[PDB]
């Protein structure tokens, strides 16, 4: 898709020129070793003085064919503990939706915030998988316990 793989390399080159700290986003490769700017290798930083600090959370970013009209499929690899973040490890979160919050302006480096904001509070409107977000509802202290061994497990 011309479309999608001129935006992609616009958010490439955005990112590569200022991007947050900590965070990393790089497309894959093909197996012949050309650049695959449909599907990206990240990693979020957990937030200093939360829960999840000291952690590092990859993920994959898929795009389709016509991104930019829809989000790209963020998915936790390994899947997360986190209210809204599915067993698969896809993240539920309205701005990553066509029909709900996304629009084609939003970038890479806004996704990936939004994520990590996502991580630090979950939204209980959105329950994505049950063990976590009963845990989340019922006792704070044991879903921040379960997400600070999460945080030790996933330390770079
Ligand atoms: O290992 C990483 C280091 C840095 C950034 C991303 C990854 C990664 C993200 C998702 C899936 C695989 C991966 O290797």
């Amino acid at each position: 898709s011309g479309i999608a793989l001129s935006r992609l390399a616009q958010e490439r080159k955005a990112w590569r020129k200022d991007h947050p700290f900590g965070f990393v986003a790089v497309p894959t490769k093909n197996p012949d070793g050309t650049m695959n700017l449909m599907n990206w290798e990240c990693a979020i930083p957990g937030a200093a003085g939360t829960p999840w600090a000291g952690g590092l959370f990859k993920l994959r970013m898929l795009f389709k064919d016509d991104y930019p009209s829809s989000p790209p499929k963020c998915k936790f690899e390994p899947p997360l503990f986190h209210p809204n973040v599915y067993p698969s490890g896809t993240v539920c979160l309205s701005i990553l939706e066509e029909d709900k919050d996304w629009r084609p302006a939003i970038t890479i480096k806004q996704i990936l915030l939004g994520i990590q904001e996502l991580l630090n509070e979950p939204n209980i409107q959105d329950p994505a998988q049950a063990e976590a977000y009963t845990i989340y509802c019922q006792n704070r202290v044991e879903y921040e316990k379960r997400v600070r061994a999460q945080a030790k497990k996933f330390a770079p």
